[PDB]
């Protein structure tokens, strides 16, 4: 298989619970295991602007998302905010990739800080230390220079910063032909198989 | 009136042609005058991503956008990109706004070194030193910290890093709620009056 | 009306309380709409350091505000510290100017860097991001280096670093006096008229 | 009216008295209140660059340049260079814009620094931290990377850094023309109507 | 003893005289030798905004302020603007500790550039590089980022910081609780024993 | 001969044509040899800023400015925009001085950068790496922290920036005396003869 | 003859007046013609470390130091701190070389900074506007971080440290011989011959 | 006693061994322990620019010094270039202040850069960490930019950069006194007694 076998995916408070939950179903279509941590203010995100009703307990959550997904037995993990066991918080873990998707500014905030305060912090200041994929997915307008210095200092230590900016190339018909086109560059970033964007050229042979 | 009463609209080439045009409709509707300005690489765009059939120079421009937006006589110039002569050109101009909507990461590059290519350039070289607003949209993913670090100069010196990064608050239904939330953020930016976006909270009293 | 229609007024946790209150009270008094917010650690500072009693629940808490200054109902509104339903959560909300007075070097730190922990935070956030009026009251001694450098950034940004450092130059007989020359200070850096604080020289025509 | 009602205008030691003397001219005819400052350098550069005989003390100063300028009676204030009852000295002033037209490089090296050494350059501090308009015009050539860095510094900060390098795009006939140039991009700078230049372009519908 | 057995204490033009003349008589309390200099605008200051008429030459003031305090002879020294035969004019005096209490903007700026022109600025120009203690009291309101920038260069040197920014937690009821809170947190960081604020929680053995 | 035998005149866009056209006359009549470069929005300001018709291409052009300014055959050469052949392409080139005068904020920007789109800004960058004379002389007004920073960066690695500012000095009494002052100025710089700018204080021996 | 025809010679109040006039002598005995100024401090330093009685009044001064080196007429030039009238004011005048021997810590800072407070100050900003010939000779222990930055921004742009810091290397027997190996070094510099220290290893062939 | 019970005092190649001797004499006299270090170029130094023959090896060169010096039986310790079993080599040792006296350029460079190349190189790198004084007395002219890049570093973490640059205030008659003035300054850096050079000023009471 190409790409990683396990993605840690976080979901933070930024206005875009769609571009995770399309993330973790093409994940889990991929046959990866996923390790799902999702923080207070992205519960509140998905309660009021999705029609997901997401359970507030790790294990009534791992059960709802595994039925939402198709998963298999035990190919969705979840872990809560203050779970130190879990294998995010240690570099000793087997390794993962970690996406952020969406990334609130507060949790950008904290990646290039260091603050380490909840486990999504704490697994993103992990991903560094190892040198394993960091891929941050911010959805903000306007972007200030705070939020843009986070993001420079994550990108120049190798974190992938990928803004929900879907383009228009593919003919996006839906809303969910624009999270499709975020969700699909996400993919291309970790080096997972997609097909819902097409490779760019790929027939040109010439001019 | 609140907001300017002429506003520089740049298109160049990132895949978000749906922005612009539909930014060009609502300042139309505000009953504002638009100095209308495109590069090679968005006509481009345009062809290849939208319906519109913009004609290659500019007076028919001109005048297919005026038809296209119900502007009246007047209301929209439109500048070829050598036109020195045009008001963007000098900063003995009449006050504008400028807005590059989309911003390709190469109109974003020129503004941040100052590069003065073409028209669309120098007008925003010509804000800047004028202290007159500019505001740019880019859509691209990832932004490398090539991106990051021209945007951050940019920001700081005060111009609106405003990404095509639509929200998902206000319940979108189409492509086309998307492409509003964006459009309202700009105009907000503005200062110009949109119904498209609600204020958030206006009603909320306390908790 | 020459200035801002509506203030948000964060009060966090500094020895400065009384400045804050007297703020709030003036604000009221020009007939300006003040969204409150107060920190858990201010609560203690203004209940160990001043003879106000205040309520712990928003909405006792607006009550006995709009009773202790004398306001129109609706004019101060109250949100608590994760209410992210209230305007200042969102950039989209009307234009508000954001005074944090008095402003605790963690309140600076997190608005410094972009943590956006609770709802002050994130309302400086996206005062910066949308380029509204945003003035910090520090108050402490000595100032480090840390609070320097946190200071310095969101000054070069635009923000407004007033330090609770009252002056001699009217004759000050009392604590309340040098109090409201602070006050005098942040109401004229915000464009809203007072008359605590003489327009120095305006009688001087030459020597 | 548009633009300032009060401008505080400082001549300082540069070789462009005239450029200080004809901004003073037009800031009167258009019914603007100035707080005129001036160097004891740059009394010796008009005194042998122009023909314009200044005399030396405040009063009698105010005296001859409300007769030179057909001013109003208390239109142009003038203060010395210690005078620290004056308005520029603090922030609690009526709002100004202030323009230092010539700057020197000293000055221009006292504003970067916050030198504050005579009333002049405290009053550009003030300005600063108040937020209000500074536009410095130096006059120097070439500039040194210490010129350069002192007005870079200033530039980020916000503000006008306007060399007195007139253009020749209104087909300039005579010293004064060229002089008038100048002064007519300050009072664009300052918001002030000026009839001088016209608004390039205005007339250019399209091409 | 603890702390230093000779200060010197400088006074500059900030509108805060009150703390220099306060801390001047706490000093002469804990049997200090103090070496006072004064700048001409902080005599401005001190003539117009307080009710102590100091006299103009060395000499006459070092009377006046033996007597003011109680002094004994020869406690106090004073020297002039340009006495550099005084010792804090080289480093190879004996050991002082320095305070500049106010500090004015300007001279803040000419202690972080090196300027030197007075006796003020030499003393502590020879106060860093002899890193023997350096204290600076700035009373302005806005910092400017000039003058936190400056602030910040020389806390990160050494100097300590200490802006006029008086607390409230010990129940401040006079003009003189608030000049005494300031004293004391200068003779705390100088190590000189006082008694005008508690320890904080020296009674508090847990919760 | 005192300076430099070859000269690389360089003119591009900005509204200053005069002071290159009488810099390439005084070059002439000092009997050195320039290599003059033009740009396509250079013509168009000489074509409308002045009533020198020049002809579009090199060998005509070449023929029209040596009648022009009186030159010896062969003395002056033009270069086009993208002839690679032409000595100033490459540093093994015979040792030129070059000026590019005036210059645009775009040659400015694309010589700090690198940018070498055309011949003249190779030529510079050439000039730079070859450690050879380079002098700018850009006319913009304001100038913004963009062009500043471009300034300084080749300031700083040793070119001369020195701005179309003439100085009131040697009693100028029309358009002519003011472009000869810049011109003057730019011959010191470059170490060739002139006697248009007197050296200033040679006479004075004492006071 | 090899090196600079003149020489502007700046004496400061620093600790090393016989390296100052060691100086002087060794130029007029290299027939060069010295423009020598002298600050208020530097005055100070003369009268109490040496035993030349240097006159107050300029015309006095170049009268006497005529004399004690046995100058030609005119060949010693002595201008006042505010003497404007002088070569060394403007870029115009005729190339120096200058040489600030030795360099207060306060001229150092003012020549770093750009502050031009006097012609001492102004004649180095004028010399490194124009690329000429800068050398600082600082006599100071320990050197601050403040100083340091100063040497360094300064050294960056090309002028020439030069601590009067004298070797040992040729078996120096009085004080006069330290002052001369300090000289030597400074004509070494300037490119101007000298005897007094040979050239190192001149005989050394081969080892 | 007052400052440091034991010194690492270091001599390395620059031409002032003078110094580091005579230092050493002053700290045996002063009954403080010394751990001395050489260096291979600085024992090319003393041969050449001294009358001191110091014997290569540490054993014969310890005996040798403490004849010198009059020292006590292990009052001075000698340690070779790689004795890693010496105190120096680890922070685990007794506190000692380290002077570098004369230091070369060449380890002034490696004590900013870490190199710890040789015992004297670790034993300020472990200074350093440890907190310990450290005083580098360099001795060069000119100081380039590499140097003072170096020396300012060092300066700003906290050692002491003290240029053997000796002043003449205090009416030196021979070499001897030069020297002496450098050691009295370093000494008093340390906080070691001394009676070379006065306390200035300690007469002066006013004026
Ligand atoms: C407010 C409105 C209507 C839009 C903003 N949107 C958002 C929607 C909702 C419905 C909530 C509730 C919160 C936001 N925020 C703010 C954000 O969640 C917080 O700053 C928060 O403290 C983040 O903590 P975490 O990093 O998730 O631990 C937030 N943050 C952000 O970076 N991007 C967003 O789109 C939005
Ligand atoms: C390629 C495809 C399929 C997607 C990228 N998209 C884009 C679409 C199309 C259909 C074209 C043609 C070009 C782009 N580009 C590249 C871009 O236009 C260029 O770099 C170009 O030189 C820009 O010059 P201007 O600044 O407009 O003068 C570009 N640039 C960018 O910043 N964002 C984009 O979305 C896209
Ligand atoms: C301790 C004493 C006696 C004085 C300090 N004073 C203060 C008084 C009291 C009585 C309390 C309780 C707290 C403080 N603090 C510390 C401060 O509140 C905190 O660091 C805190 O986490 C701030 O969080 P917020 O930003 O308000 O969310 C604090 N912070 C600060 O910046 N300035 C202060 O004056 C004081
Ligand atoms: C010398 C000659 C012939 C030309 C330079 N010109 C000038 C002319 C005259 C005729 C005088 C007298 C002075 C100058 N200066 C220098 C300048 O005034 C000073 O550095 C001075 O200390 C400035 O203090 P201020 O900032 O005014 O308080 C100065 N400074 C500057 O920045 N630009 C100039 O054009 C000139
Ligand atoms: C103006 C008014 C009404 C308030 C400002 N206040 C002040 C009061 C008075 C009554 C005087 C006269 C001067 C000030 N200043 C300005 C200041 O003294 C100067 O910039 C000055 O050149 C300082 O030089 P020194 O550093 O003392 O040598 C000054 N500077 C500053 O840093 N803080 C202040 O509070 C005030
Ligand atoms: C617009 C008007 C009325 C005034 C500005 N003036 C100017 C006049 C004319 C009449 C033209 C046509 C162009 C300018 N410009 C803009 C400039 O030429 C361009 O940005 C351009 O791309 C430069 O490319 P080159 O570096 O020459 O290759 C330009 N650029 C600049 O740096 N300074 C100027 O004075 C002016
Ligand atoms: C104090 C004593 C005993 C030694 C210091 N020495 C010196 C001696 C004398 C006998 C005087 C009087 C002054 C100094 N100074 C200080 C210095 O002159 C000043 O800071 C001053 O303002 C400099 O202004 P200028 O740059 O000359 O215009 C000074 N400055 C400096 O950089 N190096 C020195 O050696 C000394
Ligand atoms: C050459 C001559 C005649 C004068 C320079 N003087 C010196 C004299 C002698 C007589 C010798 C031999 C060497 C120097 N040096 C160079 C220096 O020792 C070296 O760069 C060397 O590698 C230093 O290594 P260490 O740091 O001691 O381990 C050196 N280095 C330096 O920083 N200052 C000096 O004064 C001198
Ligand atoms: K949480
Ligand atoms: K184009
Ligand atoms: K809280
Ligand atoms: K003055
Ligand atoms: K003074
Ligand atoms: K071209
Ligand atoms: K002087
Ligand atoms: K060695």
């Amino acid at each position: 298989m190409s790409g990683p076998e396990r993605i840690t995916l976080a979901m933070t408070g930024a206005s875009g619970a769609q571009y995770g939950l399309r993330l973790l179903d093409c994940l889990v279509q991929e046959e990866r295991e996923v390790h799902f941590l999702i923080s207070k203010a992205a519960q509140l995100v998905m309660a009021t602007q999705t029609d997901v009703a997401l359970p507030a307990k790790p294990q009534a959550m791992q059960a709802f998302l595994t039925e939402y997904c198709g998963a298999a037995a035990g190919q969705i993990r979840v872990f809560g905010q203050n779970d130190w066991m879990a294998p995010p918080a240690s570099g000793s873990s087997a390794p993962n990739a970690m996406v952020i998707c969406p990334c609130s500014t507060g949790t950008l905030s904290a990646v290039a800080t260091g603050a380490c305060n909840n486990l999504i912090e704490r697994a993103a200041d992990v991903a560094l230390k190892e040198r394993r994929p960091l891929v941050l997915v911010p959805r903000e307008a306007p972007f200030s220079s705070i939020h843009l210095e986070n993001m420079l200092k994550l990108s120049n230590l190798g974190a992938v910063i990928l803004p929900a900016a879907p383009g228009f190339y593919h003919q996006p018909q839906s809303v969910e032909d624009l999270v499709d086109f975020v969700v699909a560059r996400i993919l291309n970033t970790l080096g997972i198989p997609q097909d819902m964007l097409p490779r760019w050229g790929e027939q040109h042979l010439v001019s």
